Parts: structure tokens; sequence; C-alpha cells
């Protein structure tokens, strides 16, 4: 599943941000609008014992350039909310389910 870091208009968002997905399906990150971007899983709102260093970015790494990615795939089933550090404020946050 391919999700666009920034919307075609510019908003700060994932697109989509909210998704469901099986175990193992790769989610694709793409940079697209008002990078840089990153996504980082919140550690407190993943699946039980899920390391979120795993699938994450840090918070302190960025996807500089339009067409950069980070590709993940989830194991677990569960819900997984991420974010975009820099954005996440402006409200480029969403949530995956693995089901
Ligand atoms: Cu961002």
């Amino acid at each position: 599943i391919d999700v666009l870091l920034g919307a075609d208009d510019g908003s700060l968002a994932f697109v989509p941000s909210e998704f469901s997905i099986s175990p193992g399906e790769k989610i694709v990150f793409k940079n697209n609008a008002g990078f840089p971007h990153n996504i980082v899983f919140d550690e407190d709102s993943i699946p039980s014992g899920v390391d979120a260093s795993k699938i994450s970015m840090s918070e302190e790494d960025l996807l500089n350039a339009k067409g950069e990615t980070f590709e993940v795939a989830l194991s677990n089933k569960g819900e997984y909310s991420f974010y975009c550090s820099p954005h996440q404020g402006a409200g480029m946050v969403g949530k995956v389910t693995v089901n």
C-alpha cells in the first residue's frame, strides 16, 4: 500500500491516514509534498510486545527529497498509531490496523 507524505495540494497529511492491512504487506511511505517528513510509530500506541524501532524512523531521521520512501511491513495484529514528527501538531498523523 502506498501512502503519500503530504497531499497533492500541499496539506501536511498522510494519504491515506487510516487504513488496514494484512500481516507482511508492504507499506511504502513516499515523500510527496511539504517534505522533509518522517514516519514514527508511537511506542505507546502499537500492539503489545512490538518493537517500535523495527518499524519506525527515529524522530531525528528525515526523508529529505521528493519520492524518497520508507518501507515497512507489520506483522503483529492490532492498531498502530503513527505520526510525522515535525508535523505532528499540524495534524500529520495516522493509524494502521493490521488484521
Ligand atoms: Cu511531515
